DNA sequence: TCGCGAATTCGCG
DNA sequence: TCGCGAATTCGCG
């Protein structure tokens, strides 16, 4: 990055800014970097917007809505930039989900499970809900060439390295990262087609098979692989990175503004 | 359909065959209709299969697996047909999910909610998990031109018509189908791009925008709109319909078998 | 064994 | 108000 965002990142760290809060800080860092462009933060998108976006592509799409006031509310929020035609182009969506209380259970003393006897709780499947907002915003962005969706993981269910947690009574309980009674990371990798976890997959990829050539929209799935809490500074720099990439993809529709104002 | 499947459907009804069980009955009805083709029922697909399918399309795909023995287990199962090159082409995947106990609560007497006072329970978001298996099998079928995924809904959270349920003490509690404290149908419509609920969306649609032309894989979302339980016969005929369509799309790779054996 | 699936109650603004 | 989001325990084979 550049120097100015090193200042913003320390501010995030100094305050432990939550994902929505860091998302706002990113909107602020960008409007500080591109003073001639207009940025906006939004905390929800209602299904009518999505449908109207869908119909603009093919008139058989976006045709259903049972609850009128139905909406999508990513807990990190949406950031958008206004292009050269008055349209609002999304540059960042972010989420931060949690699963697996194990490490806190065996840092102090608590045996869990059906009869208070297990060291580990067998992980559940709740984190699968994240695929909805991904297909909602992917449909919303079905006519774009980028997809700035950032999902942050935290908890014992998303480890990528073996960690050992010592009980109060000294007993060192040991978490093996590839244990399919804890690790639920594989429940997410359909969202980016098995491409690299912990990387920037913002620019859309076009594959083929027959008379095809088709676009893939891949979520950026970042995990805190060791079980610790996310560092607000890193969270910032990643979101700023995904953002700037979105801007590079949007360049053609941003020229006249940046070059005149 | 034809006459023979009217017999099979009554058999399903006579026994209240669950979705996996009806899926088996469909595999049996098809091999009874196409005696020269080989069909197979499967009750899971493990992530290695999916990844290997992904890599066959683009070598950057399918690259992650944290738990080796990780798998996908749709509660309806997978049916496949063997094509002219020894490959197994999936013709049916089915699921049947449930949400919303309301109607049974107010058929007999039970006030729910935080202090045992509410007639309705405010619906939760668990049904969003279904988007994972949809993106798993869609990636699995990323090189196909059809997508035979059938999701069946049941419960108070998926109504499409206003129903009134009389309490034991005569009091007629009234369920309004578009109430966004009950209806969670809108949580599913990202899976078929707002195309018609309760229809056969098996054959893949190709839209565009710029230098594009891209394929859409749309789930077939069937709801029992009035709150009742599914009729096993209907479940059968729908799954048989989706199946036969899959076969029409696979025709070119099935010719030599059907025309010789 | 190891792993996938069930859906639930309710806080929030 | 109406509606979206939190993730959890544990059965199963």
């Amino acid at each position: 990055s550049q120097g100015v965002i090193g200042i913003f990142g320390d501010y995030a760290k100094a305050h432990d800014l939550a994902v929505g809060e860091v998302s706002k800080l990113v909107k602020k860092a960008l409007s500080n970097e591109y003073p001639q462009l207009s940025f906006r933060y939004r905390d929800s998108i209602k299904k009518t917007e999505i449908n109207e976006a869908l119909k603009k592509i093919d008139p058989d799409l976006g045709g259903t809505l049972f609850v009128s006031n139905s909406s999508i509310k990513p807990d990190g929020g949406i950031v958008e930039v206004k292009d050269d035609y008055g349209e609002w182009r999304v540059v960042l969506v972010a989420e931060a989900k949690h699963q697996g209380k194990d490490i806190i259970n065996i840092r102090n003393g608590l045996l869990v499970g059906k009869r208070g006897d297990q060291d580990l709780m067998a992980a559940g499947n709740a984190i699968e809900k994240s695929h909805k907002n991904i297909s909602e915003i992917a449909n919303f962005m079905l006519s774009e060439s980028h997809f700035p969706y950032v999902l942050f993981l935290e908890g014992s269910n998303f480890l990528t390295e073996n960690i050992s947690i010592t009980r109060p009574d000294g007993r060192v309980v040991n978490l093996e990262y590839n244990s399919g009674i804890l690790n639920r990371l594989d429940r997410l990798t359909a969202a980016n087609y098995g491409m690299p976890i912990n990387s920037n997959l913002c620019i859309n990829k076009f594959v083929n098979h027959k008379d095809k050539s088709i676009m893939l929209q891949a979520a950026s799935i970042y995990t805190q692989g060791d079980g610790r809490e996310w560092d607000s500074k890193i969270m910032f720099e990643i979101m700023f990175d995904i953002s700037t990439t979105s801007l590079r993809v949007l360049g053609r529709d941003l020229f006249e503004q940046l070059t005149s104002k």
